[PDB]
């Protein structure tokens, strides 16, 4: 199978370790053995003016998958959505309120619905290539997650010289390694069998950084950096 | 405590890595110190022909765990169904609409009460063992659940040169590594802290194999294998 | 940020690994980089004596943080009940009822909120430090779990001779190194980055020691000991 999938994350925090926006939607096309990806594309927001709802990220992540997709010819596209696989092109109202899921959640969606669901069907219609509301089921969607942790530590090498200090907020149990002008992320869960990513790009001289516990959120990292 | 337990895993998958049927039912002895069991017995499933809702499943499992305690007198059978412990041999249908559960998974359990709660009943009167639905709970039924695993490896290496190439869904976040006649299945989660199986058995010439993630299901691995 | 929180974790189990009561509540002190403590103070329980529920834990908890917040001026107070961080000073009963949880988790919290939410809002007006509801989210209060843990040890060492035999469960995927007159303990887990107590304490003579998985509750490890 060859599978594009595309999450959100990475945080820029304030020095009481709260989000304040996130930094980083990744969408990557992901084949046989599933445990990296070797070609991605990046989209970086402002995370000193974002939209932490969840809105903002998952229509930044369907259009940047349906990008790559339309270029590498994916078997199926993976939403970080959790809805139990189904097609995202059949989600009006009256499926979304059939969904085994929260009230709130059938609130995101329903408003989501308007834009998404033309989206995805006309997609199909060109394509044959469904958009699966698959979410924390797919190992793609989870090697996007780390790219982006990944690409928001390239943003904070990027920019903490003009920033002085970041704390930037990982997604769920991952870690980087900085090494000679490459970033390696990789899951601190062995039950993921070995998901990883890379990327290379320059790291600037003058900084420090460190990796931690965020103290508020349990199996989170921090990644912080002073120039 | 010496403890019997059973559960039904591996699963042959097609091209699109989606379930065709289940593998391996296992029961086994468990005792200190609880990592692993070293008296089993297995009944093989024809996985092109299985009812993957359950109740196939969890029939053969209590029959296979009876089997099994006959034999060896554990004090208690492990019934892989998390219902918190509850005896088997009280499951009416009062008692079953009373657990704080799913209504679907009332309703597959009041209509296996009809068989299961007169069988643990009897097997109960006959030995003083319980039959506890216990399910994930317990450490012997995830020890079975890695035997599954590790059997539904040997099923795949039995019948690959006849199938040409086969494609097996092993239980949630376990590894099996084949040495010279012989498979080890272990547990990737540290925090389960230890479990393991080994089964002694013939491999095959002429076969190449590999393990790597399920990309449709995250942090379960595939046993994929051609000759 | 500098963080005290409080947890309480080891219990005596019988020979069929059942709960009799409880044995270490400790308080910890946790600054960066938020993988261990070197400040913390212990209360421990009477196990042959003790109450299951969680109230007389939640209760003893509360109390010991407050008294090292009282000496070490946290900037806040992190307390093992998992509600989203809002502040015990705003937990009246109308407020509890609106949360977000489980009835009987509403059952619970109406009851201890006439005692520990005067409490916290009497403690909040001498000191400005907020106790906040936010229990797994929490490190500080994985930390001091890990060092009640640690603590049950030694309560195990100083008490077997006395005893003959000791079965003690631990906290949820924890092992403890005993090396000369030294307790480790760490987190199983490595999603939880690397989370670690010491503890000096002096080992006695003429006993043998032994850590395994509780087979009735998986990922959770026993600490067994006999003089
Ligand atoms: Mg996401
Ligand atoms: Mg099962
Ligand atoms: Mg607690």
């Amino acid at each position: 199978m060859r599978i594009v999938a595309a999450d959100t994350g990475g945080a820029v925090l304030d020095e009481s370790f709260q989000p304040v926006g996130l930094i980083a939607t990744v969408a990557v096309l992901v084949e046989k053995p599933y445990k990296t990806s070797k070609r991605f594309l990046v989209k970086y927001a402002d995370p000193y003016n974002y939209d932490l709802s969840g809105r903002q990220a998952i229509r930044d992540e369907i259009e940047l998958a349906i990008e790559l997709a339309r270029e590498v010819s994916p078997d199926v596209i993976h939403l970080d959505s959790t809805l139990g696989g189904i097609e995202v092109r059949k989600l009006d109202e009256s499926t979304i309120d059939a969904l085994q899921i929260s009230d709130r959640g059938k609130e995101i969606w329903k408003e989501l619905s308007k834009d998404l669901q033309p989206l995805a069907k006309k997609f199909w219609e060109e394509t044959g290539i469904e958009i699966i509301a698959i979410g924390k089921s797919s190992v793609p969607v989870r090697i996007a997650e780390i790219y982006a942790g990944i690409f928001s530590v390239k943003w904070a090498l990027d920019n903490v010289k003009e920033k002085g200090g970041l704390l930037v907020g990982l997604p769920r149990y991952m870690e980087v390694e900085i090494k000679k002008d490459k970033i390696i992320g990789k899951s601190l869960d062995p039950r993921e069998g070995g998901l990883y990513g890379e990327v290379k790009t320059e790291v600037p001289q003058g900084i420090k950084w460190e990796l931690y516990p965020n103290p508020l959120v349990r199996r989170f990292m921090v990644f912080e950096i002073t120039s």
